[PDB]
């Protein structure tokens, strides 16, 4: 795969982030994740951490997968990178998203965010806590 620059324009929600990207500012949906709404629990806080992360990078860069790039509702779909450090993952491995939207053709770090997964459940954080 390979990393690509782009801009932050805002942070939305856990899983959504808006970007200029290309010029042009476009919303993407993070890859193989899946945060709680802002209304449901966790959801104040999993928005907090992606916006941290964003906001406080110097380097974000856009990684589309293998497959589709955008989805039904007009999105990009992509890793995003924060100062060299993936948002999809950290987002998992703090509890804070659980891995879905698993699709084949874009799947290259399925098994990178499943064992985030694996040990935000076994740390019993946020989201996985009960
Ligand atoms: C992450 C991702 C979501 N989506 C779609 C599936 C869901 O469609 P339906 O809602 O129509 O079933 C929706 C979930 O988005 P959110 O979790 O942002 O709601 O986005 C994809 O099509 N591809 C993807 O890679
Ligand atoms: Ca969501």
């Amino acid at each position: 795969l390979h990393k690509e620059p782009a801009t932050l324009i805002k942070a939305i929600d856990g899983d959504t982030v808006k970007l200029m990207y290309k010029g042009q500012p476009m919303t993407f949906r993070l890859l193989l994740v899946d945060t709680p709404e802002f209304n449901e629990k966790y959801g104040p806080e999993a928005s907090a951490f992606e916006k941290k992360m964003v906001e406080n990078a110097k380097k974000i860069e856009v990684e589309f997968d293998k497959g589709q790039r955008t989805d039904k509702y007009g999105r990009g779909l992509a890793y995003i990178y924060a100062d060299g450090k993936m948002v999809n993952e950290a987002l998992v491995r703090q509890g804070l998203a659980k891995v879905a939207y698993v699709y084949k053709g874009n799947n290259t770090h399925e098994q990178l965010e499943r064992k985030a997964e694996a040990q935000a459940k076994k740390e019993k954080l946020n989201i996985w806590s009960e």
